[PDB]
């Protein structure tokens, strides 16, 4: 009776549990498989996709209790899809040090500074920081959210959990074939509104041109990753059409700070002020990518500064930085795997040119996925990173704060103030001072480049006219309240 729902993919995730699976590709599976104590209603009240609003979910009530706690009443009798009732001890669970400390290697570098779950009782249990936080309603609301049942959870391990995921959300986890397909089925023992779907398989279609063509030949209902210059041709076909938002994404590309060539801020800055931005935002994107003033996004809130000025392209200065540096000539790599970025080998090439006017060599390193490059291997690579908190402290803070995978793994060694304001902002209510701090990191970040902000990407789908479904402001794909078949 339901129909099949096939998406042709970029990438499938290295995991299914909530957390290793963070990324562009993991929350379009595990927003369906997992629920979490409060979701963002992205429809609500009229909003087309990109609300903020965020809404009880497997948590029936929630009252925060003093500036590091909150007390949750959860729904009663909700079965995760092995059978086994959501209790209080799951929710202790997915927030313990015993499940962050996973060796999950970034539960710690996501997570606030969490002190040990207090459960009360069956259906009762507070969540608390060791030092205040007036953002942990938005961490619970987040892609860390996800609620794993505990004993399942402790008897597979992360890793084959990962593998063979048990959740509460509306679709359950039927196969998983690495790198190839995931397929979901109808849990039709669902909490929330039914699923709409029979089945959801995700599809890897590494490149675009071939999953444009899977649409078309009607082996995929909707596909992911295209560009603004696919739309044309998509849009001919009356059956078929795109969908596409700015999403809370930044494109980006990073050093390997530990490299001595990466080792000073010197050429990182000239790399930096040799991207003539709105050059490729025009060429590639149709003007539909934004270039954002720092880390600095409306969807941050009081931390958002609309009148911020951008950093400049500047030629001249990335010349004379280059010249300042002592740069010889050695041609440095940039690691990109094909387009599971949209828009990444062609922005690459465009910044090659505008890289080698400043007078620097840099040469493309096409990297085919399973191929996991060494650290020592990487030079420049790109990255995205995903503005996950309606809040500034994600993803200046998240990634490039103090004990961090930037400063920690790839080396950058970060000033004192920067580190200093990063603690700060973290035990901090919104207002005046909060924005200020913000409005320095960012100015100490442009200077020190330890990444370099390309543009928010205009995210494009295509879909079958005939598949009800709206594009939500995130990377992610929601289902809930926005999956119909004509
Ligand atoms: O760009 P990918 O690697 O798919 O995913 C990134 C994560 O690596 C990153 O940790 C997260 C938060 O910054 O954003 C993602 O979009």
């Amino acid at each position: 009776d339901r129909r099949a729902l096939r998406i042709g993919v970029n990438g499938l995730p290295p995991s299914l549990e909530p957390i290793n699976g963070i990324s562009n590709t993991g929350p379009r599976i595990i927003n369906q498989i997992f629920d979490a104590l409060i979701r963002r209603d992205y429809f609500a009240d009229g909003a087309k996709g990109n609300n903020i609003k965020l809404v009880p979910a497997l948590a029936e009530s929630f009252e925060r209790i003093d500036d590091k706690s909150i007390r949750f009443k959860l729904r009663q009798g909700v079965k995760f899809h092995n059978g086994a009732e959501m209790t209080a001890e799951d929710v202790a669970f997915t927030f313990s040090s015993e499940r962050l400390w996973g060796d999950v290697p970034n539960g710690r570098n996501f997570s606030p500074n969490w002190d040990e779950p207090v459960v009360e009782d069956k259906y009762t249990v507070v969540l608390r920081t060791k030092t205040p936080s007036y953002l942990i309603e938005k961490y619970l609301g987040s892609w860390l959210g996800p609620i794993v049942p505990k004993e399942y959870y402790k008897s597979l391990g992360a890793v084959a959990f990962g593998n063979k995921p048990i959740g509460t959300g509306p679709y359950k986890f039927r196969e998983l074939v690495a790198n190839d397909h995931v397929t979901l089925e109808a849990n039709d023992g669902y909490w929330g509104d039914k699923p709409t779907a029979s089945t959801i398989t995700y599809q890897v279609v590494a490149e675009p041109a071939t999953r444009v063509a899977g649409l078309i030949s009607g082996e995929y209902d909707i596909i992911t990753t295209l560009t603004p210059d696919d739309m044309a041709l998509v849009d001919g076909y009356s059956d078929l059409e795109t969908r596409g938002t700015l999403i809370e994404n930044l494109h980006m590309f990073t050093f390997n700070m530990n490299q001595p060539i990466f080792q000073n801020k010197t050429l990182r800055r000239a790399l930096a002020l040799a991207v003539n931005r709105p050059l490729i935002v025009e060429a590639l994107w149709k003007n539909k990518a934004s270039i954002p003033n720092g880390f600095n996004f409306p969807h941050y809130g009081a931390t958002y500064d609309p009148k911020r000025k951008p950093m400049e392209f500047n030629l001249k200065e990335a010349k004379r930085l280059v010249k300042e540096s002592g740069y010889d000539g050695t041609p440095i790599t940039y690691h990109t795997m094909g387009n599971y970025y949209a828009n990444a080998v062609p922005a690459l090439m465009m910044m090659i040119e505008m890289w080698k006017a400043a007078g620097i060599t840099v040469v493309p390193k096409i990297f085919a996925p399973g191929t996991t490059p060494k650290d020592s291997d990487i030079l420049i690579r790109n990255w995205s990173n995903g503005q996950w908190l309606t809040d500034g402290l994600t993803t200046m803070v998240s990634e490039f704060g103090p004990g961090r995978g930037v400063q920690k793994r790839w080396g950058w060694k970060a000033p004192a103030e920067f580190n200093n304001l990063c603690d700060q902002v973290a035990q901090l209510k919104d207002g005046e001072e909060r924005s200020a701090a913000f409005n320095r990191l960012r100015d100490i970040f442009e200077d020190e480049a330890p990444a370099v902000l390309m543009y928010q990407p205009y995210d494009v789908y295509a879909a079958r006219k005939d598949v009800q479904w709206s594009p939500v402001s995130f990377e992610t794909m929601e289902f809930r309240g926005n999956l119909n078949f004509k």
